[PDB]
């Protein structure tokens, strides 16, 4: 969320998102999954990712999608 998404929702009032990590599957092969939530509204990211930031990427892009559903 950190970024534009971010300044969004200190322009909407809305309380500081959440950023979540969620770690499985095995050490050498593990996947990223990365949770937003914000005002109750639950951002999760796609699965299939190798990387932290990518999953945080992941993430961003559903709730500016979804922002931009809601726009």
């Amino acid at each position: 969320f950190k970024s534009r998404l971010q300044e969004y929702a200190q322009k909407y009032k809305l309380p500081t998102p959440v950023y979540e990590i969620v770690k499985e599957g095995p050490s050498h092969k593990s996947l990223f999954q990365s949770t937003v939530i914000l005002d109750g509204v639950r951002y999760n990211s796609l699965p299939g990712f190798f990387n932290r930031k990518a999953a945080e990427q992941s993430a961003a892009e559903v709730a500016l999608r979804e922002l931009a559903k809601s726009s």
